C-alpha cells in the first residue's frame, strides 16, 4: 500500500533516503554508441545517455544515432520513448524518429527557456504561414492550430516526409507551467494534463509510441511515464494496492538513465498516482 507508504515516510523525512536506494539498485548497460566521438554534438548533456541496448535507432545509415530510449512496459502493455529536448543540430533528427516510430504524439514537459538558458531548441513553427524545413531529414512540419490553456497547449501539427509526400497529423502536447525548481504544489493539472494526452489516443497501440522529452529526458519525463503506467496498472489488476511504484520506476530504469531524477520528483510521483487514482473510478 502506498498511500501509507506515503505519510510513513513524510512524516520521516526518508524521501531522500529512498530515493538513493533506488539510485542504488538501479541498473546500469552500456552506452557504448552515445559516446563515440562523431556523435558528441548529438548529445544534450554528456552524462545522460541512451543504453545501447534500448536505444532508437534512425533508418538512416549514415548515424543511426539520436539520444532517445524505448521504454516497454510488458505487463502495462504501454511504450514510451523519452529523448532529450532536441538541439539545433538535431531536430531533424527528432521528427525522422517521430516519423519513422510512427508516433501520434509528443509531449514536452518544459520551455524553451528556463532559468535564464535555453533548456531545448524551438522545434516546432509556431504561426500556421511560417512552416520548418528540415533538409538534413528531408521533412516539412507546419502548425495547423493550436489551443492555448491555463497550464498546458495542445497543438496540430501536419509532418510531412518530402521524399514520399506523406502527411500525418501529430499532436504536440506542451504542459507550459513545470515550475523552474522543485515540482508543482498539486498533482492535480500534470494530472489532467496526463489524461488529455490519453484521451488524444496517443498513448494506444493502434500508434507507435508516444515521443516524451524535458530537456535531459529523464527528470519529468521520468514523473510523466511512470504515473501514467502505474495507473494504468492499478486499473488492470485484481489487486489494485499490489502496484509498487518503487517495483516500476526500477523496471523503468532498466531502459534508460536516471528516470526521476530528485527526491523531490519522486515524492511528486507518489502524489500524481495517488489522486490519479481516487479519481479513475470516481
Ligand atoms: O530534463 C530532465 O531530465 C530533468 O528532470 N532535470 C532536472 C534535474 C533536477 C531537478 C529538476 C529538474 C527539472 O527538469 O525540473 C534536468 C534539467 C536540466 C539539465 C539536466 C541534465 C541532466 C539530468 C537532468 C537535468
Amino acid at each position: 500500500e502506498m498511500e501509507k507508504e506515503f505519510e510513513q515516510i513524510d512524516k520521516s523525512g526518508s524521501w531522500a533516503a529512498i530515493y538513493q536506494d533506488i539510485r542504488h539498485e538501479a541498473s546500469d548497460f552500456p552506452c557504448r554508441v552515445a559516446k563515440l566521438p562523431k556523435n558528441k554534438n548529438r548529445n544534450r548533456y554528456r552524462d545522460v545517455s541512451p543504453f545501447d541496448h534500448s536505444r532508437i535507432k534512425l533508418h538512416q545509415e549514415d548515424n543511426d544515432y539520436i539520444n532517445a530510449s524505448l521504454i516497454k512496459m510488458e505487463e502495462a502493455q504501454r511504450s514510451y520513448i523519452l529523448t532529450q529536448g532536441p538541439l539545433p543540430n538535431t531536430c531533424g533528427h527528432f521528427w525522422e524518429m517521430v516519423w519513422e516510430q510512427k508516433s501520434r504524439g509528443v509531449v514536452m514537459l518544459n520551455r524553451v527557456m528556463e532559468k535564464g538558458s535555453l533548456k531545448c531548441a524551438q522545434y516546432w513553427p509556431q504561426k500556421e504561414e511560417k512552416e520548418m524545413i528540415f533538409e538534413d531529414t528531408n521533412l516539412k512540419l507546419t502548425l495547423i492550430s493550436e489551443d492555448i490553456k491555463s497550464y498546458y497547449t495542445v497543438r496540430q501539427l501536419e509532418l510531412e516526409n518530402l521524399t514520399t509526400q506523406e502527411t500525418r497529423e501529430i499532436l504536440h502536447f506542451h504542459y507550459t507551467t513545470w515550475p523552474d525548481f522543485g515540482v508543482p504544489e498539486s498533482p492535480a493539472s500534470f494530472l489532467n494534463f496526463l489524461f488529455k494526452v490519453r484521451e488524444s489516443g496517443s498513448l494506444s497501440p493502434e500508434h507507435g509510441p508516444v515521443v516524451v522529452h524535458c530537456s535531459a529526458g529523464i527528470g519529468r519525463s521520468g514523473t510523466f511515464c511512470l504515473a501514467d503506467t502505474c495507473l494504468l496498472l492499478m486499473d488492470k489488476r485484481k489487486d489494485p494496492s499490489s502496484v509498487d511504484i518503487k517495483k516500476v520506476l526500477l523496471e523503468m530504469r532498466k531502459f534508460r538513465m536516471g528516470l526521476i531524477q530528485t527526491a523531490d520528483q519522486l515524492r511528486f510521483s507518489y502524489l500524481a498516482v495517488i489522486e490519479g487514482a481516487k479519481f479513475i473510478m470516481g
